[PDB]
């Protein structure tokens, strides 16, 4: 499966899933991340 970005974490799609890379998710330029676990992060203003 390709991954989806977590809207409830405020994530946006950066790059789409290709044959050789999963979906890349991130935040907007003025935000920063908090990692709740290795994989799960949230975007804050």
């Amino acid at each position: 499966s390709c991954s989806k970005c977590r809207k409830e974490m405020g994530q946006v799609e950066i790059s789409s899933c290709t044959v050789d890379r999963d979906t890349v998710c991130g935040c907007r330029k003025n935000q920063y991340r908090h990692y709740w676990s290795e994989n799960l992060f949230q975007c804050f203003n």
